């Protein structure tokens, strides 16, 4: 339970829900957010809603093909 399927969450709100789950995720845990929309710039925007400093996308998102996944590490 350390991931969020934003696929069915269409685009626009998927970046707003990512914050709702970030609260459950540990302050130093990984979060796999799946995005089907080409909007890759929004991926990091969601994790930012929590705190300007702390959310850092290690690497996993491959915006270019079918819905991909991105790992997010919490910290602040």
């Amino acid at each position: 339970m350390k991931r969020f399927d934003l696929r069915p969450l269409k685009a626009g709100i998927f970046e707003r829900l990512e914050e709702l789950i970030e609260k459950e995720m540990q302050p130093n845990e990984v979060a796999i957010f799946m995005f089907e929309v080409g909007d890759f710039s929004n991926i990091p925007k969601s994790a930012e809603f929590i705190q300007s400093k702390g959310h850092e996308l290690l690497n996993s998102l491959r915006f270019n093909q079918a819905d991909w996944t991105i790992v997010v590490r919490k910290k602040a």
